[PDB]
This record gives structure tokens, C-alpha cells and sequence, in this order.
């Protein structure tokens, strides 16, 4: 039965569903875009924060293009305790820079799940082209 559990992981797998639907479509980004435009949360967008209009014009503009060449895998949520959290987090396909670093853009999204049993999108942070110093 939709119960709010079903609710949740329904709402993830319809969002990773549509991140990993038809490349015949223009983009998996753009109904990621029309996902998250009920469920507008603080885009945090290399640390400014942005609605759903403005993640959509980055979108537009072709920022958030690399959403989909992202490496995702399973994020902890192990420790349940009271009102969860939830934050998976993409890293863009990390390319061949100049310092012996690799450049990436990451995208952590931040869901809380509602003391109603339910989830919602928190705030997403995306921060095009970062790099982590490489250990020499």
C-alpha cells in the first residue's frame, strides 16, 4: 500500500528513475528540473543559494549537463534514529586537468524525512568544477 516508507523510496526511485531514463529525451536533468519543481528545495549552487527557476536557467544554460555523467553509489542510512537524512551525493565524471588533480562537479542532495514518514527534498548543493588536493 502507498504507506509513507513506499512514499519515500517511490519518490527516490521515480527521481533516479528519470536521472537514468531515455537519452532520447532532451535531457534527464530537465525532468530532474520538472521533479523538483513541487518539491522546490534550497539549491545551494557552489554556495549560493537558488530555487528551482534558477538551478533551471543554470540547467538551460547548460551547467547541470554533467548531473548524468555522474558516479553515484550507496550513501549511508545505516544509523536510523528519529527524522532521518538522507544526502546522496554524484560526482560528475572527474576530468583530465593540469596539477595531477582531476576536475569534477559535485551535487549533494539533501533529503529530510518527515516526522509524517514522509521525505522531502531539504536543500541540494551543487558545486560545478571542484577538485580535492591530491596526496603526494
Amino acid at each position: 500500500d502507498m504507506v509513507t516508507d513506499l512514499d519515500v523510496k517511490g519518490l527516490g526511485y521515480d527521481f533516479i528513475d528519470l536521472v537514468t531514463k531515455s537519452p532520447d529525451s532532451v535531457n534527464s536533468e530537465h525532468e530532474l528540473a520538472h521533479f523538483l519543481g513541487p518539491h522546490d528545495p534550497e539549491i545551494y549552487v557552489n554556495g549560493k543559494i537558488q530555487t528551482t527557476t534558477a538551478f533551471l536557467q543554470f540547467f538551460r544554460q547548460g551547467l547541470f549537463k554533467k548531473l548524468k555523467d555522474a558516479e553515484f553509489a550507496i550513501n549511508v542510512s545505516g544509523k536510523v534514529k528519529e527524522g532521518e537524512g538522507y544526502k546522496l551525493v554524484w560526482k560528475s565524471a572527474a576530468q583530465r586537468s593540469h596539477d595531477q588533480k582531476i576536475r569534477w562537479d559535485e551535487a549533494e542532495a539533501y533529503i529530510w524525512r518527515r516526522k509524517d514518514g514522509s521525505c522531502w527534498l531539504h536543500s541540494v548543493k551543487f558545486i560545478m568544477s571542484k577538485a580535492a588536493p591530491y596526496v603526494a
